[PDB]
């Protein structure tokens, strides 16, 4: 006799504290093979650690100024990393070596992703456009002038024919990858903070600097849902499916805690305490029920957290 679980609230508890960067952490990414968490820093760092102990395994070295985002390939073999001088790059995990350096903005680069096939990196930047990369050149393919105002986040759906992007402009843009033509324009215009195409590639999850978030079937332009109870004003904190065990969703917030929602009643399931400065990002393992959580500068440390579902 064959059940479907459907528990009312994760358990997440404290697992592991990850000490090391010396200025604010940026981002936390776990690798698609679910071995590693990766941690970039206004430090200038890009540290590896244990995914499931925390337990560091090195620091990759190489950019001039700090990294606003680090994202991993599928095969788990590469990270890109976005910084405030002005590049990306391609590291090889294993060697811990620069094996590209992206030229092309014009001003800080703000966030970064694969695309699934991996042969492609999109950026966006504070000047304004996306970029799109040839990972095996090293070159840039195409350059969109996506938005009026920095780009906050660039996502592939998983056919990667789609990139999602935000801004401070207010404006999230879908663009065809072949061609880099926009597809759709979705719309007060609060600031757009985050943006990433969901599990199933139908809808949007978007953060907007007025303490909200929303999912939107973007085909339809029509709100799904929304999640509020946390703080966020100011920084451009990520949001994440979490698709192990309950069905949340999963952001940091500017009072210092992770919070996590139920997908379908919006409600707030629980609130991680621990972190001592606002929660810029958060992360959700590719297969256990797993979240690491980072902080800004008064903080500086990673948190790992555990639930039974
Ligand atoms: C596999 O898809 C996942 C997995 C984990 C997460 Br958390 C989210 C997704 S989803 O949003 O992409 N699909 C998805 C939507 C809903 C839903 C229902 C009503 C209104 C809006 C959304 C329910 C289950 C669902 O599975």
């Amino acid at each position: 006799t064959q059940s479907k679980p459907t528990p009312v609230k994760p358990n997440y508890a404290l697992k592991f504290t990850l000490a090391g960067h010396t200025k604010a952490v940026s981002s936390v990414k776990f690798s698609p093979n679910g071995e590693w968490l990766a941690s970039s820093s206004a430090d200038k760092l890009i540290k590896i650690w244990g995914a499931y102990d925390g337990k560091f395994e090195k620091t990759i070295s190489g950019h001039k100024l700090g990294i606003s985002d680090v994202a991993w390939s599928s095969d788990s073999n590469l990270l890109v990393s976005a910084s405030d001088d002005k590049t990306l790059k391609i590291w090889d995990v294993s060697s811990g070596k620069c094996l590209k350096t992206l030229k092309g903005h014009s001003n800080y680069v703000f966030c970064c992703n694969f695309n699934p096939q991996s042969n492609l990196i999109v950026s966006g930047s504070f000047d304004e456009s996306v970029r799109i990369w040839d990972v095996k050149t090293g070159k840039c393919l195409k350059t969109l002038p996506a938005h009026s105002d920095p780009v906050s986040a660039v996502h592939f759906n998983r056919d990667g024919s789609l990139i999602v992007s935000s801004s401070y402009d207010g404006l999230c843009r879908i663009w065809d990858t072949a061609s880099g033509q926009c597809l759709k324009t979705l719309i007060d215009n609060p600031p757009v903070s985050f943006v990433k195409f969901s599990p199933n590639g139908k809808y949007i999850l978007a953060a907007t600097l007025d303490n909200t978030l929303k999912l939107w079937d973007y085909s339809k332009g029509k709100c799904l849902k929304t999640y509020t109870g946390h703080k966020n004003e100011k920084y451009c904190i990520f949001a994440n499916f979490s698709v192990t065990g309950g069905k949340w969703i999963v952001s940091g917030s500017e009072d210092n805690l992770v919070y996590i929602w139920n997908l379908q009643t919006k409600e707030i399931v629980q609130k991680l305490q621990g972190h001592t400065d606002v929660v810029i990002s958060t992360a959700c393992h590719p297969t256990e029920n797993i979240i690491a959580s980072a902080a800004l500068e008064n903080d500086k440390t990673i948190k790992l957290w555990k639930s039974d579902c």
